[PDB]
């Protein structure tokens, strides 16, 4: 099974995640500036049905459950982020995580990043 490389953002409001134009890409010192572009995918969970808080997981462009999705496409539960000068190419070489060999990276955002209302890590 596959997984995000990073820990997910939890939603504490009726808001749909959305960053300012140049923010949102989680830090990863082991990737190049060309690779800093992807999407957050919302994951819902119900429990007893009581609906839990939605979590958003980041996947590099061209990987993850929506690997075939071009950057910018409009789909429910998919929002896009990219930092200045990233390449609009699939990041197949980074891929997705296998929890059997690697644990998730703690999601961190660059300094001066503004998280929207009701979103925390």
């Amino acid at each position: 099974n596959t997984a995000s490389w990073f820990t997910a953002l939890t939603q504490h409001g009726k808001e749909d995640l959305k960053f300012p134009r140049g923010q949102g890409v989680p830090i990863n010192t082991n990737s190049s500036p060309d690779d800093q572009i992807g999407y957050y995918r919302r994951a819902t969970r119900r429990i007893r049905m009581k609906d839990l808080s939605p979590r958003w997981y980041f996947y590099y462009l061209g990987t993850g459950p929506e690997a075939g999705l071009p950057y910018g496409a409009n789909k429910d539960g998919i929002i896009w982020v990219a930092t200045e000068g990233a390449l609009n190419t699939p990041k197949d070489h980074i891929g997705t995580r296998n929890p059997a060999n690697n644990a998730a990276i703690v999601l961190q955002l660059p300094q001066g990043t503004t998280l929207p209302k009701g979103f925390y890590a």
